[PDB]
């Protein structure tokens, strides 16, 4: 699939053949400096945002620190939260997914950040979404 170029956000495109073991999606973009204190990218079942397999969420709120979850029909499960905050505002970064068969991984900036196991299956993911404080200079799939 060829990338998603400078896509205005919020965002929201068809990931082509779905999630598969093995595929990495590079969201490469910049943190904006004073519009708002949260992003987040979603891997998700079509274009509603009702049912989010895996999102990912920097906050930079309370010291700083990312929430990981699913939303399944609507409702969010059990949030895992990571205090570590690899972004700041103002700041490019390269944002890399990697679809793990029993997890998902994610790198920032070259660092192994956090690990997010499969809550449903990830074959029903059809679409990423981002929004929130974040421009994007592109989202690639290899
Ligand atoms: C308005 Se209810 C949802 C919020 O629940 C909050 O828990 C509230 C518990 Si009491 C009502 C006992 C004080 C969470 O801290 C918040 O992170 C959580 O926020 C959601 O978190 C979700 C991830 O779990 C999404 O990020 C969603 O966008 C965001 O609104």
């Amino acid at each position: 699939q060829a990338p998603y170029l400078s896509p205005a956000v919020p965002f929201s495109g068809t990931i082509q053949g779905g999630l598969q073991d093995g595929l990495q999606i590079t969201v490469n973009g910049t943190v904006l400096s004073s519009s708002g204190t949260r992003f987040a990218v979603n891997f998700q079942t079509g274009f509603s945002g009702n049912d989010i397999a895996f999102h990912f969420n920097p906050r930079f709120e309370d010291g700083g620190y990312v929430v990981c979850n699913t939303r399944q029909n609507g409702s969010w499960g059990p949030e895992e939260r990571k205090t570590h905050m690899p972004f700041q505002k103002g700041m490019p970064f390269d944002l890399c997914f990697l679809v793990q068969s029993s997890d998902f991984k994610v790198m920032v900036n070259g660092i192994l950040f956090v690990q997010y196991f499969h809550r449903v299956p990830f074959h029903r993911v059809d679409t990423i979404s981002v929004n929130g404080s974040v421009q994007l200079s592109y989202i690639s799939f290899q």
